[PDB]
């Protein structure tokens, strides 16, 4: 924690920065030792496609994982969300 | 085990048979008490979009809860899927 914090908001700045990305709406992380591994649901447009919402979680864990080195798993879903 | 090998086959069924459902792709099940507690996810056509994916999701917590009244807590989520 303190420095949990300050990798946590990195995570959720990282994620909103994704085209298609509508907040995040839940990030659980965990120290590994010295590796974070975490979960997070993002908010999509309900009238994106599955797929779309796929590729744009993908997108999200790359954009993530590339940007917090510190990162060894993370796993990113979606749900509906209004602006 | 065993009984609820049978109950599990009952969600499975229960599950394919909502319209818009690719098949069970992950369901685990537990007794709490006398009661199952449930999380499955469903194989959805890709080109869904994320509101139908959602209706899909609803539509089949409540036919198998429907159906299996001694289920007190099923989730049910949604992955991309071909036939």
């Amino acid at each position: 924690g303190s420095h949990m914090e300050a990798v946590q908001n990195r995570i959720v700045e990282a994620a909103e920065r994704v085209p298609g990305v509508r907040g995040v709406i839940h990030l659980r992380a965990r120290y590994v030792g010295q590796d974070i591994w975490a979960a997070m649901i993002i908010g999509v447009d309900p009238e994106n496609t599955v797929e779309q919402a796929a590729e744009i979680c993908e997108a999200v864990q790359a954009a993530v994982c590339g940007k917090i080195r510190r990162i060894e798993s993370l796993h990113v879903s979606a749900e509906a969300r209004e602006i």
